[PDB]
């Protein structure tokens, strides 16, 4: 006897949305009194050419750039501070849930609640997100517990592609038949690791949680079946972040900006644009499927310029928004979550036997294709 | 036609072990000086009984605790510095190959060497192991591009389990067909996350990288068959490091001992010891191996006197040194790499047929097993 490859189907997802948004204008308020305060009090160091002044940063220069109007915080004070610039976040006791964990716990119980199925079946946790709150144990036995769940659980990172690759993973899971039902969780608290002093970057990130239930499709009642899923990496230093355990041995770089997020725009705009073209096309011609017959695309959710151009590549012509779907507006850019944020929020108007596509990608470089046809 | 779970081997491994070592004797040398000077400059505090003096470490005192005689290390000048007791590691350009990956490259070429394959047949790159030197791009991805290898790359953490979960889910990927070959790297800098001043656990960790390749079994001329995995996670505060991105949002917190490996040591040996011992049993039962016919058990490789009583469970006897292999007492505990530089080290001596057991347990709690068959 042969054991089958089993397909898979996205059964159901979650998203929690913490409750405080800063708005552009109130992420440029502070920052253009931070960079004033900046500039008067290192005046003589500007004045002699060790460091340049700070730049003023504008709304209508972030939505230019991005889309992006507003983001959710899970921790709003120090970023509206001028003084502080990131967030304040006191740690827990080990006894408590951690900050991350709830997050990826209130997304999850929102999905297992909808899929309706006892949480017994569930026989993995895939904590898959660009990073985690500490090192072990794994954020996923953390959720795992909480959850009452059995089984296994493990942390899984690659940034902004996290969920896609999650989502192939857990299809392999349950194809192979070691697990009935895989739960993956992406939390995302991003104003964590960015810059709020950095123009170039202050207004990409922000926070939130989605979570997906993938089982196999023989037992599953509507849901999204999985087509086929394509993973690619291709190293680039154009987005980095050098923070990490290793900073202990060497504690004279830990306050360096290279610790937090760093991203060179221009280049990743004019590589990762034909890198995922190129990549969507192919792989619909791999398994059958006429990228221009898509019904509806849920990309990355990072840039909305670079979601005109990939979603027209693929299409042949101008998407509209229904089939093009943006959520960056509201909640920034949310590295491996934004894709599945468009999914869960933009997909009940749709008809039984649509296609559409779920697919991230940013730092890596990385991108994942998930395509998809509605049960 | 149907599309069938195509069976995995283990078709190589590689092995970087650091050219530098610190004796026990070192390490008790360096350790008991810090502890005779804190003595010394705390002598008005002790006096007054506001603290208890510090007590030396010994060669004794650690070889009765842990089975370790010596670690290899990247960087010793630090951890042998009374005044330092950690390792200074001066941070690379973004231009070079990190120290993390560099390791996880040397032990991969060995695998790629050994297996003897073109490597634009490995369509994945796993990096499974305790702590990643960067949140992105991923260490994997890195490795990958070092390597010159296509496909797709992603970084796992379930600690101790690395391997163990990292071999699970390249047999699942080799499985569904997705790629051919799927390489793991496990790099583990240990002493980059101990806290070498507590007395309980600053012998405990060391260094190292391994590897493996896995492949599809129709292709695989000799190496390991993977007959069956299990893994299994159990939340657990027994061994945690809180250190992480969101240490930035509370700086009072950053320099905190919980920022380092903190381990309850007894809890460890009583709670994890049955745990693995039952699932080890159950799981051959399951897949119809008498464990007491097992050839080998290459186990974890932290504690010889947890070795000692699950070897003894598994075989229902007293295994000999050649059945149950220790490599700790030169390589310390090197989290997920462990069990398989035991693995890769010692599989001397075995004929086509033999069973082996690979099986790794730690941080999270994490269990994972490995029953594997000499082709």
């Amino acid at each position: 006897y042969f054991q089958g490859v089993r397909p898979a189907v996205i059964a159901a997802t979650g998203l929690y949305t913490p409750p405080d948004s800063v708005s552009n204008a109130e992420l440029v308020e502070a920052f253009n009194t931070y960079v004033a305060n900046f500039n008067a009090a290192n005046k003589a160091r500007i004045e002699a050419g060790e460091i340049e002044p700070l730049q003023p940063s504008s709304s209508e220069f972030i939505e230019k750039a991005s889309g992006i109007k507003s983001r959710y915080v899970v921790a709003k004070p120090g970023i509206v501070d001028p003084d502080v610039m990131r967030p304040i976040i006191p740690e827990r006791s080990n006894d408590e849930l951690s900050i991350l964990a709830e997050m990826a716990v209130t997304a999850a119980e929102q999905a297992i609640e909808r899929w309706g199925k006892p949480r017994e079946r569930i026989g993995a946790v895939l904590c898959a997100c660009s990073n985690m709150q500490r090192a072990y144990p794994a954020m996923a036995i953390e959720v795992q517990n909480a959850l009452g769940l059995g089984g296994f659980a493990f942390d899984m990172n690659v940034a902004c592609s996290s969920a896609t690759f999650g989502l192939k993973t857990a299809a392999d899971f349950v194809g192979g038949g070691s697990v009935d039902a895989v739960l993956m969780v992406n939390p995302e608290i991003c104003s964590g690791h960015l810059n709020f002093r950095d123009r170039d970057s202050h207004f990409i990130f922000g926070d939130v949680a989605t979570a997906a239930i993938v089982e196999r499709a023989d037992d599953a009642q509507g849901g999204w079946s999985i087509l086929g899923t394509k993973l690619k990496t291709q190293f680039s230093n154009n987005i980095r972040n050098n923070a990490g355990f290793l900073n202990r041995a060497w504690p004279e770089g830990r306050d360096k900006a290279d610790k937090l997020f760093v991203q060179q725009g221009r280049k990743v705009f004019k590589e990762v644009v034909p890198l995922v073209s190129e990549m969507i096309i192919e792989h619909a011609r791999e398994i059958g499927i006429d990228p221009h017959g898509l019904k509806r695309m849920w990309l990355h959710q990072a840039n909305i310029n670079m979601n005109e151009i990939i979603g027209r590549k693929v299409l042949g012509r101008d998407p509209t928004r229904d089939e093009n779907v943006i959520i960056l507006d509201d909640y920034a850019n949310t590295s491996s979550a934004g894709s599945i944020i468009a999914f869960h929020k933009h997909q009940d108007d749709m008809a039984q036997g649509d296609l559409g596509l779920i697919c991230s990608f940013g730092a890596g470089y990385s991108a994942g294709t998930v395509f998809v046809q509605k049960r």
